[PDB]
């Protein structure tokens, strides 16, 4: 589902897992890290996922920001190249929406500050979809990361 839209400088820098989507990308990937630095108004990174085909794998990224839309553009794999547009953004985590080749009708990609999001998280993560028209309900998870005993 396409959101209804509503980023200051950094906010973005520092170390991200990317542990819900929707549509849901978990069986083709797991165990998403970012790494990301601020280069004035832009970003510069790392990657690190584990892939079916590639293993444990890495990717140098940038992030090249233009008020409220940005260009991800990844060094070896095109497939999430795209424009970014972003929906919510806290201390905690950041959720942004584009349309890569990988899921061409829509992505909704949330990053959290935790490996394992909490219930604290989650219900602002909730909250904030709401207020634009997106619902987590329909959000997949990344299954692989052990967040649970048993
Ligand atoms: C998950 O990612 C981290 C890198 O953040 C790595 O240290 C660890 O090996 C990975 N685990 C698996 C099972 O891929
Ligand atoms: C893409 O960049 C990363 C990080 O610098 C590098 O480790 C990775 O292997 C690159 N991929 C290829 C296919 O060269
Ligand atoms: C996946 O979802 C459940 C609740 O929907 C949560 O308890 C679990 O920790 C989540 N996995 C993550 C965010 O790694």
């Amino acid at each position: 589902k396409e959101p209804c839209p509503p980023l200051t400088p950094r906010a973005l820098v520092g170390k991200w897992y990317l542990r819900t989507t929707s549509p849901d990308i978990f069986k083709q990937v797991s165990n998403i890290t970012e790494f990301y630095s601020a280069h004035g108004n832009d970003y510069y990174g790392t990657v690190t996922d584990y892939s079916p085909e590639y293993g444990l794998e890495a990717h140098r990224v940038n992030l090249t920001v233009s008020g409220r839309t940005l260009k991800f553009y990844m060094n070896d794999t095109h497939e999430y190249d795209s424009k970014y547009e972003i929906l919510a953004v806290d201390k905690d985590y950041f959720i942004f929406y584009g349309h890569p080749p990988a899921a061409p009708s829509g992505l909704a990609l949330i990053h959290y500050r935790q490996s394992c999001p909490k219930e604290d998280v989650i219900k602002r993560v909730k909250k904030a979809l709401k207020n634009v028209c997106l619902d987590y309900k329909y959000f997949g998870n990344d299954t692989s990361v052990p967040c649970h005993y048993v």
